[PDB]
C-alpha cells in the first residue's frame, strides 16, 4: 500500500510495501534494519552502492526469489552486493547453481578420530606428508604393475619366476590399500556405489581367481588375461585429467553413439560401394563386402595402411568419395565432446 | 495528444496517446483494462514489474509490432514480461520467429479416429507400448535386412535360398508397413512430398524390379544391386541423429560444393605438379596427370595409401606441399558444415 | 550557454547549446528544424523514439563526429535511428566502416554507351539472358581446355594433332575474351593492376611463345609445360568461392608463413634426431639427415606413407614424438586461417 | 554528510562527501579542481560527458579503487573517460591489468653510452641500419650452420675439410655476437636467466668440448653430435612467431602432459587389447605386448605406415576403435593449445 522509494545514488526504484513483506530476514526485510538508511529530508532510503546490480535485488523481491544475474554488473561485484543486503546463504546457494561451479559439497569425515585419521591418510594426499607418501608409493607400485603386464609377454620370456612375485607384491599392495579404504570408511553403503573403487576391485579380482582356478577353460585364460590391463585405470585415483576425461565420456554419451553410428553407416554404405565396384576386376583386395569394412575403417578415419586399397577407376572414385566422407562424419560429433571436455577442464581450474 | 507517463518502479517513461492507440487489444490499449493500475496521487501508471524490460515492450508500441528481445533481460524474464502485458499469440509467436526455434508446427492428425488410430500406432512409437513395439520390430528388420545383404555376397556363399527367403520376409514387411503408413495416411499429396517414404519405397522397389526381370542386362544387375544398399538410410526413420545429419547436408549444400571444388582444384594442380616433376625418372609411379589424381586425392586428405608416392628429390617437395595443402583447403569448408550441425543438434536439445 | 533538455520518452538528456552548434546540419543543428519538436509545456524536446539508442547519438554529438554503436541496440533500430536524426550520410559511411561490410565501392561502367554495353555483356553474367551464355560457354570451355591438358599426358598418346585443335581453338576463345575486355575497358591504367587478367594473360603466353620457338631449351620443354596448367584459375572468374579463398590466403599471408616456418624447424629437428638414433643400425632406411626430411615430412602432417619409417626402438620412440608435434605445429596456426575464411565468407553472404 | 549530485548529461548521480573524500587527487577529489563544473542553479555538478562510463568511475570511488570496465563502453571511450577525470596513472594501470595486455615493462638501457650504443647495435634490429644489417648477417651465419650440419652427413661425404672450416667460422661469429652481448649488458644477473642467451651457449658449447677432447666415449659421438642440433633454436632470437610458440609451450605445460598421458594410456590399452586378440594366430606381427606399441602410436595418432597392421577378425575390430580413440583423445588437449596459442598471437599484434 504504501510506496518505498530507494534512491541508489540518485537511480530511485520505487516498490509495494507488499514485494519487499515477502522476506521478513532480508535488510529491506525488517523495518529495524533499513531504518537507519531512511531519510527524512526526501523520505528516501539513501544508498550508496553499484547501481547496475540493485536491479538484480529488486527483481528477487518482486519474482519471489528468482534471481538472474545481469551481464553487465561482473560476478565480483554482483558478489559483494547480494552480500550486502543480506538475501541470506539461500540466495547465493541459488545465485552459484545459477552460474554454475556447484561447489557445495562437502566430503563426509568419520565419525569417530581415528578412523578419521587413517581415512586423511590414505585419501586427501595433500592433508599430511605421510599421506602423500603413501599416495605415490601407492602410484609407484601401479608403475611396477603395468611394468610387470606388459614385460611379463615378452618373447624371451614366455613358482619362482619374479614376474609372479612382483605381481603377487602389487596384488597385495593393491589389496591392503582396498582394505584400508573398505573397512575404514564412513559408510560401505556409500562406498559401494563408487567408479574408482570398482576398479580398484576389478584390477585385483583376476588375481585371487587365477589362484584359485591353479590351486584347484580358454575363456580364463584369454579374457582374464585381457581384464588384468584394467589396472591401467587405477592410475585415475592417483591423478587429475584422467577424471576430468571420465566425467567426460560420461557426460557426453550421446556423441559417441553419433560417431559409432556415423561409422556404422559410412562403413556399410562405402564398403558395399566398393566392393560392387570391383566386382568384375580380377586383381581386387576385396572378396566381399564384409571384407571391405577393413578399408572402409582405415580410410574414413584417415589412417590408411596401405594393405587394402581399391585398384580399379571406381574404386579410385569411392576411395576419394571415402576420406572426405570420413573427415565430414568423424568430425562432426568430436567438437560437442571437445567442448564438454573444455568444460569439464576449465570448472575445476 | 496527451502524455502518458508509466512509472515503472520509478523509471518513467512518456509516450503520446496515439503510439498506444495502435493496438486496442493490449494491456495499455483498453484504456479500461489498464485503469486499474492508475494513480491519481502522481497520474502515473504505476507497476512493479522487470525495469530493463520494459524498454522492448515500449518500443514496441512506438515501431508498429517490431520486437526486439534486449540481451539484458534474460529470456525467461521477457517471456515472463511479454505474457503480463498481454501482447497476444501473434507478437509470442513473432518473438519466437526473431529468437528462433520456430517450434509452432503441429503434426495434423487424420480426420476419422480409426485411421488417426492405426497412425498413432504405426507413427509415434512413444503414443502407445504396441506402437513402441513395432517401432522396434521394424528396427530389428532392418538391422536383420542389412546383415542378410552384406551376408549374402561372401566368397563362400556366391527359391530354396535360406538368405533369398529372408530377403523376402523382410520386403514383405517393408511393403505391409509402407502400406499402412500410405491409406491411412491424412493427406497422400502430403505423403508424396516426404523424403523419409521415398527412401522406404526406393529401398523396396529393386526387389520387386527383380522379381520381374526374372519371372519374365548388366545394369539390373549392378547398378540395381547397388541400389538395394538404400535400406541403411531406412535407419533413419527410427533414429534422430540420422535426421540432423541429413538436415545439415541439406542446409549446408553450398560449403560442400566448396569442399568438393577446392579438392578438385588442388588435384588438377598437384598430381599435374608432381607428374610434370618424375616425367625424366624411370622409376616414378605416375605414368600420367590422370594417374596423379589418386595420389592427390589420397595425399591432401592425408590418407596417404603408400601404393603410390614420389620418388624424385622434385616430387618429394611437391608432395610435402601437397600434405599442408589438403590440410589448409578440406579444413577451410568443414568447420562452416560443423557449425550447421552444432546448430541443427542443440536445436532440438 | 543555454542547456538543451531532450527528453527521449522521460529519458532526459542535457546538452549544452555549443555541443549541439558543432553540425549545422543535422536535425538538433538547425534550430528551425527542432523548433516542431519543443514543448513550450515542460520546455523539452519531446521525442518518442528508442531510448538506448540515443545515448550513442548524443555521444556522436559531444566528440566531434565519433560514432560507436552500443551492443545493446540491434543494428536494424540503430540504423533507423541513425536515419531518423539525419546525421548524414557521412556519419552513415562512418558507421558502416565501424561495424564493417564497407560496400560502398561502385563499379566504374564505361565512358560511351557502346563500349559499356560490351562491357555488360562480357562482365556481369547476371545483367543480360545472353551475358549469362557468355559466361557460361566461357566456363565450358575452361573445363574443355582443362580436360585437354590433363589428356594429352596419357602413355598411349605420346598439325593433324585432334588435341592441338581443340587446344588452338580454347586459346582462341581466351584471347577473343581479352581482347574484348582490354580494349572495351574504362581503362587500361586500372585493367592492368588486376590479378584476374593477369591470370588471363599468363594462361595463354605459353601457347603462344610454344608457337614462336617451334615456328622459328630444356627449360621451355618443362618448366612452360608446367605454367600452362594455371589456367586451372581462370576458373576463378566464373566463380564465387576460388575468390574468396584468394583473399584469405592474401589476408593470412604471415599465418602461412608461421606454417612452413614449424614445418622448416620440426624437419630439420626431428629428421636429425632420427637420424642419429639409427646411425649404428645396419638396416635403417635414413642415410643422412637430408634423407630423413622425407620421412619428417610425412609424419608431422600425419600421411606417413610407409615407404620410409623407423626401425629401432630409439627410433621408433622419435617417431611417436613426431605425429604428436606434427599434430602440434600444423594445427596451431591453421586456425587463424580458417577464421579468416570464415570473415571472408561470411561477410559477401 | 553532504550529497554531492553530479548531473552526466541528465543522469543524476547522489553520493557522499567521504565517498569522494578517499582521493584527494583526483578530479573530484579536490574541491577547487571541480568547483568550475558547480552550477548555482541546481547545485549539481554539470557535466556533458558520456553517460555509460561514468557509472564505473562512481563504482571506483565508492570501491576504494577497484576499477572494472562495463562491457557497454567500448575501451576507447572509457580510455577518454578516465582521463578526463584524472584518476591518474595508478588507476589506467590497474585498469591495463584488469583488460590485459599489460605493455607496461620498459627495457632498461646500459648505464653509459658507448656500452649502450653497442646494445642498441646488437638488439633492436630496428634501431639503427647497421644493427638491423647484423641481425640479418647474424640470421644468414645461422642458415649457413644449419646447411652445413644437415649437409655434412651425406653419405658422399662421411683439418683441411671445408665443412670444417665454415662450421669453425659459424662458430666464431656466434662466439663474437655471444661475447659482445654479455660484456656490454647492463646486468649480467639479468642477463644470466634469459633462454635465449641459454640457447646461443648450448649452440656453441659442443664444439669447444669437442675441439677439447680431440686436442687432448661413445657418449661424445652421439650425444654431442646431437646436442649440435640446438642452433636451430637460435632462430628464434630473430623470429617473432617462435617465441609466440615457446611462450605457448609454455603457458599450456599441463595440457601437454595430458596429451603425453592420454596416448600413454590409450597405447597400454589397445596394444594391449590387440596383443591378447592376435595371440593364438601364427601371421600375427605383434609378437608382444611391448611390440604393438608401435602400432599404437601409428594407429592412435592416425599416420598408419602399413608395417605394422593387425591380421585376424578380432584384431580389425580393435583397429577399428584405436582410430577412434585416438582421434578423441589426441584432439581433447589439442584445442586448449591452440587456444593458448591464439591468445598469445593476437596479445602481441
Ligand atoms: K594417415
Ligand atoms: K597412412
Ligand atoms: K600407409
Ligand atoms: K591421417
Amino acid at each position: 500500500g504504501e510506496r518505498v522509494v530507494i534512491n541508489i545514488s540518485g537511480l530511485r526504484f520505487e516498490t509495494q510495501l507488499k514485494t519487499l513483506c515477502q522476506f521478513p530476514e532480508t535488510l529491506l526485510g525488517d523495518p529495524k534494519r533499513r531504518m537507519r538508511y531512511f531519510d527524512p529530508l526526501r523520505n528516501e532510503y539513501f544508498f550508496d552502492r553499484n547501481r547496475p546490480s540493485f536491479d538484480a535485488i529488486l527483481y528477487y523481491y518482486q519474482s519471489g526469489g528468482r534471481i538472474r544475474r545481469p551481464v553487465n554488473v561482473p560476478i565480483d561485484i554482483f558478489s559483494e552486493e547480494i552480500r550486502f543486503y543480506q538475501l541470506g546463504e539461500e540466495a547465493m546457494e541459488k545465485f552459484r547453481e545459477d552460474e554454475g561451479f556447484l561447489r557445495e559439497e562437502e566430503r563426509p569425515l568419520p565419525r569417530r578420530d581415528f578412523q578419521r585419521q587413517v581415512w586423511l591418510l590414505f585419501e586427501y594426499p595433500e592433508s599430511s606428508g605421510p599421506a602423500r607418501g603413501i599416495a605415490i608409493v601407492s602410484v609407484l607400485v601401479i608403475l611396477i604393475s603395468i611394468v610387470i603386464f606388459c614385460l611379463e609377454t615378452l618373447p624371451e620370456f614366455r613358482f619362482s619366476d619374479p614376474f609372479f612375485v612382483v605381481e603377487t607384491l602389487c596384488i597385495i599392495w593393491f589389496s591392503f590399500e582396498l582394505l584400508v579404504r573398505f573397512f575404514a570408511c564412513p559408510s560401505k553403503a556409500t562406498f559401494s556405489r563408487n567408479i574408482m573403487n570398482l576398479i580398484d576391485i576389478v584390477a585385483i579380482i583376476p588375481y585371487f581367481i587365477t589362484l584359485g582356478t591353479e590351486l584347484a577353460s580358454l575363456a580364463i585364460l584369454r579374457v582374464i588375461r585381457l581384464v588384468r590391463v584394467f589396472r591401467i585405470f587405477k592410475l585415475s585415483r592417483h591423478s587429475k585429467g584422467l577424471q576430468i576425461l571420465g566425467q567426460t565420456l560420461k557426460a557426453s554419451m550421446r556423441e559417441l553413439g553419433l560417431l559409432i553410428f556415423f561409422l556404422f553407416i559410412g562403413v556399410i554404405l562405402f564398403s558395399s560401394a566398393v566392393y560392387f565396384a570391383e566386382a568384375d576386376d580380377p586383381t581386387s583386395h576385396f572378396s566381399s563386402i564384409p571384407d571391405a569394412f577393413w578399408w572402409a575403417v582405415v580410410t574414413m578415419t584417415t589412417v590408411g595402411y596401405g594393405d587394402m586399397h581399391p585398384v580399379t577407376i571406381g574404386g579410385k572414385i569411392v576411395g576419394s568419395l571415402c576420406a572426405i566422407a570420413g573427415v565430414l562424419t568423424i568430425a562432426l560429433p568430436v567438437p560437442v565432446i571437445v567442448s564438454n571436455f573444455n568444460y569439464f577442464y576449465h570448472r575445476e581450474t
